[PDB]
């Protein structure tokens, strides 16, 4: 009660003997800082009147809300007064942000400010969802800084704004999850090392779209609700918002869907900013994740906003579709 795991002393605990810059901990808490300021704004959006649009298009195909615009902003000012950063990949701009030479810091950071669009005018849960990525280079900051595979993640993570505001927390070691603390504003450790169940219940996809499922997608939908052996068929979940149908995956286990389809051969999600960390997150956690032919992780991007298919959760159930991609090659 009178000591308390916050995440800043985890992240420090956790860098410590291994030392460092200490940057990582000036980084996540500059996050911490704007994640907040999100979760005050979500939860009285309405008063404030910070529902509707802002009158403005995404890179490939997004109605920006206000919410958006102001995620926006908060995340790309304290990450930049955080001289921890160097690129800057938001879902809201067409090109990569380059901090200015003073603040400069050596990490790459790709974020969604504000993750499930949709759901935001109905008050179901949204998110926000980072990957952090080491500067390699040697020579002036750049976009290519952001054109790395996931697999060069060195941390990753969402804040859920759902019925508790949560900050789930993925490096090197393991899956950390730290609850806000509304009274104090201080992101408090609730779940250490996260592993997800091998095998889950659930199934999760938007199946509006069964029209367009590849015959892989389609059968294995099928074996979900008509089990083969005789087993309790799994329920199904679709939240809306990437964020909280994938918390829900870790934390109960089973399968999230958003596969190519007949009108998209890259999925819908984006790589860098939505796939990648919620891969990275998942894999830390003992979890798969895959497009049905190939790990996200290990995707060489072209485009900062390149599409990615995407399928992860415990991996037995994952393995089981990729058999059925597999078995229709
Ligand atoms: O309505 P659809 O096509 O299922 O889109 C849902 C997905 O869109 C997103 O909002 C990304 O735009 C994800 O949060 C969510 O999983
Ligand atoms: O809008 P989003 O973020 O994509 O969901
Ligand atoms: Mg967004
Ligand atoms: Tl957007
Ligand atoms: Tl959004
Ligand atoms: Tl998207
Ligand atoms: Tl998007």
């Amino acid at each position: 009660d009178t000591n308390i795991v916050t995440l800043t002393r985890f992240v420090m605990e956790e860098g410590r003997k291994a030392r460092g810059t200490g940057e990582m901990t000036q980084l996540l808490n500059s996050l911490c800082t704007a994640v907040k300021a999100i979760s005050t704004a979500v939860r009285k959006a309405g008063i404030a009147h910070l529902y509707g649009i802002a009158g403005s298009t995404n890179v490939t195909g997004d109605q920006v809300k206000k919410l958006d615009v102001l995620s926006n902003d908060l995340v790309i000012n304290v990450l930049k007064s955080s001289f921890a950063t160097c690129v800057l990949v938001s879902e809201e701009d067409k090109n990569a942000i380059i901090v200015e030479p003073e603040k400069r810091g050596k990490y790459v950071v790709c974020f969604d400010p504000l993750d499930g669009s949709s759901n935001i005018d109905c008050l179901v849960s949204i998110g926000t969802i980072f990957g952090i990525y080491r500067k390699n280079s040697t020579d002036e900051p750049s976009e290519k800084d952001a054109l790395q595979p996931g697999r060069n993640l060195v941390a990753a993570g969402y804040a859920l704004y759902g019925s508790a505001t949560m900050l789930v927390l993925a490096m090197v070691n393991g899956v950390n999850c730290f609850m806000l603390d509304p009274a104090i504003g201080e992101f408090i450790l609730v779940d250490r090392d996260v592993k997800i169940k091998k095998k889950g219940s659930i199934y999760s996809i938007n199946e509006g779209y069964a029209k367009e499922f590849d015959p892989a997608i389609t059968e294995y939908i099928q074996r979900k609700k008509f089990p083969p052996d005789n087993s309790a068929p799994y329920g199904a979940r679709y939240v809306g918002s990437m964020v909280a149908d994938v918390h829900r995956t870790l934390v109960y286990g089973g399968i999230f869907m958003y596969p190519a389809n007949k009108k998209s051969p890259k999925g819908k999600l984006r790589l860098l900013y939505e796939c990648n960390p919620m891969a990275y997150v998942m894999e830390k956690a003992g979890g798969l994740a895959t497009t049905g032919k190939e790990a996200v992780l290990d995707i060489v991007p072209t485009d900062i906003h390149q599409r990615a298919p995407i399928i992860l959760g415990s991996p037995e159930d994952v393995t089981e579709l990729l058999e059925i991609y597999q078995k229709h090659a």
